[PDB]
């Protein structure tokens, strides 16, 4: 409609901004959970 | 009639304006009830 | 007669004007009794 | 008689013209009292 | 009669025009009350 | 009598033609008042 | 008439004032019956 | 006559004044019997 | 007349006092029949 | 009757055509509401 | 009227007091139905 | 009817456009909820 | 109407304030339910 | 008398034949006014 | 009587044929309104 | 009845054929959703 | 009298036979109007 | 009465046969809707 | 007189016996017209 | 009277027997409409 | 008079005894028509 | 006259006492016919 | 009047006592129909 | 009245005994529907 | 009542037998769904 | 009212006591469902 | 009942056959997933 | 209530006995699943 | 039906194409998640 | 509102106190589940 398609476009613009907002948290959790593993791995390799 | 068809046209112009008045409430309830769900979903995905 | 048919024509012109006078009350009661129902219906649809 | 049967024929021609004069009032009262009911019925059906 | 059958034909032509006048209100109430439901349904499906 | 039984037969032939004249209005009001209900019922079933 | 049309105008001015008097009760019942539903809905969304 | 037509004119002037005297009672009974019905109708609509 | 118009004025003053006497019963029946309905409605809303 | 049974046959032919008209909407709502669920299910299976 | 508008004001003052009386029950049911859910949620988070 | 089948065709053309409007939101939520999972999976595979 | 559109605007201003009131509870439940999970995750990473 | 009792017997034989002539009109009015009501009743039962 | 009992037997034979005429419409509305529900139920069971 | 029990037998023969029609979809969704899981399981076992 | 009491006894024997003639129509209308309702009720219970 | 109690016994014998006719549909819908669930449950248990 | 008072006593003894003769017809019409209504009422209550 | 109070006692003894005749139909409809619901409820609980 | 006022007192003592005779039928119809409704209501509440 | 005006005054004093004698019967019939209706109304409201 | 206003005051004092008599039944039906619902709700919350 | 208040007290004593009769069914359905759920819950906890 | 309490006792004896009939299905589904899990657990422990 | 607000206060005092009665069941189910999990967790930690 | 207990016995005989049908899949998945592990274990022991 | 609080106490005494019945199964599964692990651990330590 | 079986065939042809569309993603995720593991395994074997 | 925002503030003050109550359990489970791991790690380092 005039309304329903406008509503879905509003919802999609909510969702895309929400996803682009979630990705920094995903990187700073996953990458920091892997550096803390690489450190253990190469520290054990170092000795 | 002169009256009855005029009455139905008055009623239809009442109803269409009422529906176009109700759709903003429907969008701002449904979309805000879905963003509050997408936030939970992608927040759980973020960890 | 000269009188009786004139009397019936007077009566018919009374009655038609009376009916055309009653129809605005009928519209403003019935339509206002239906908008007050459409409002309940679409308000319940809105939530 | 020459008079009494002529009187009854005069009376019958009065009465038939009176009845044919009354029927338009009957239609414009009854039909307008039923359209004002059909309008209520189908207006309630419309919502 | 000459009158009564003419009266019923007048009444039927009133009623059929009244029904064909009521159907647009029925469509614009029912269909707009169902699109407002499909929107909720597929919006919940969208998340 | 010669007259009274003829009068009742005239009245019965008035009445039967009047009833057979009323039945089309009854069908086109009742059936159109039920299709307008079946439409609501199966439209709600459709969603 | 001088009287009957004046009577219908009196009746219409009674009815319109009565309808405009009824609408505040309709709003304060329906809207308060919907806020009490939105509260349940978004409270369940909040957890 | 000099008397009989004067008598009928006296009678007509009695009757017209009597009718114009009766119409206020008719309005204040009928309109007050309809406001007491509109109140019930729109009060039931209000809830 | 001296009498008939006085009689109609007596009748009107009877009728108006009777109507103003009936309205308290109408309010205390209708309003108490609606509070007993609002209580059911909002009690069901309360749970 | 000649009329009533004809009326019921008219009503039945209205209703059957209405049902056969409603079934495409039912399929295109239900099947599209299930493909949108199978997609989620097998997409989660895909990872 | 003097009566009908007074009746609607009485009804509105009934209804508003009834709604303000219902809201404590709504809070003490909904909030106690959500604390009993938060307890389950954070108790499962605690282990 | 002339109206009811036209109403169902209007409803179906509403619904199909609504579904084709909902599918982009479904893809951009589901696919973005799976890439955010593949990233975690292959990031853990990467170390 | 003068009333119905005013009623919907009142309802919308109720609803938007209610949603903006619910979002702090949603953040302080969801974020506190995720920090309590990140703590477990990175505490297990810490050893 | 020879005459008066013969007159009453003539009158009674007039009246009984008149009543037996009236009963078909009574059946074809009443029964046709009830079938037209049963049709409405069971048609509403049919939907 | 000779007439009244014959009239009631005519009325009963009208009514029984009318009921046996209404039952096909009842089956083809109710059963088609239940298959359209079983389809939704078992389609949701199918996924 | 002659009709109602026949209607229920028609409904049961609709339903049983519908269930026997739904079971192939259930098998080809569930079994294909489990082979796609066994493949992952034994592929991880294979390395 | 010899006549009047005999007339009332004739009238009572007319009336009792008429009532015992009306009761089969009452049963076959009411019971068939209730089986057509029980069928709808238990058919909806069946699904 | 002779009639009314016989009518209620007829109605009860209609109803009991209708219920005993509905129970096979209830079993073949409910049990087939549960086997289709047990299959999913134990199929997921099987892997 | 010797005659007139005797005549009135004869008339009163006619009238009292006539009234006591009419009351059985009144009971068997009214009570049978109410049982036929109670049956409809409680039959509708029974379903 | 001798008659009227006897008539009311006859009517009351009709009515009480009618009510005690209706209660078995009420139990065998309501209880059988609830066992058919308990079966669905506990069958869903069983899986 | 000596007679007319005595007649009205006789009539009033007839009427009051008749009303006090009618009230048991009113209670045993209305209360038994409400217990048969409370049973349905709380039986549906019981499941 | 000396007599005729005295006769009319006697008649008026008969009539006024008769009317004041009739009003208690009118109240105890009408009010008892309305309490028996209010009881039904509010008893149905009570459930 | 002396009588009519006294009659309305009698009627109002009947009605107010009747309403104050009905309210205990309304509370003990509605509140007991809601505690039986709160018990189900919080019992399901308890597990 | 002597009757109406006695009728309401009879009705209240019917209703309270009916409610106290319904509560055992409510407990033995709800508690047995929750033990059958606790068993599933703690059986899954047991493994 | 004599009937309503007997009806509730019938309903309770239906329900208790139904629950005692459902518990074997619950045990043979839950226990067989847990042995199939213990087998996996201790089979993995066995290697 | 005197009654309705008293009814809501009765209902609230029912509900609060019911909630304070439900919380011990919630604690003894949830805490015992978590100790049975902590035991598994720390028993696996113990080896 | 005659039906409900027969329905539960049908359901139990469905379920037991379904479980005895699922166990071969469970053995041929679990045992083949353990032989593929014993082979790795004893192959590593072999060197 | 007298019933609802008694029902919750019955439910709590069901649940506590059920939990105290489940704990032996939990110990004899978990402890036997850990001794079978300690045996592997210290057997590998033994060589 | 003509529709329902056609709907299930449409749904099955949706589902099979969806599954055959999902399998390439499953292979390119699982196989690429195993080559990335074989590389680690045989690279550690290579030194 | 005056109530709804107060309700959300009550809910938030419930939730924050609940979270601050849960954190000690989280620390004393997680930290004690990590010291029991550090002990194993450094005990194996000690030999």
């Amino acid at each position: 409609t005039n309304y329903a398609t406008e509503a879905m476009d509003s919802l999609k613009t909510q969702a895309i901004d929400l996803i682009s907002q979630t990705w920094p948290v995903v990187t700073t959790v996953v990458v920091a959970g892997l550096v803390i593993r690489l450190f253990k791995k190469f520290s054990s390799k170092a000795v």
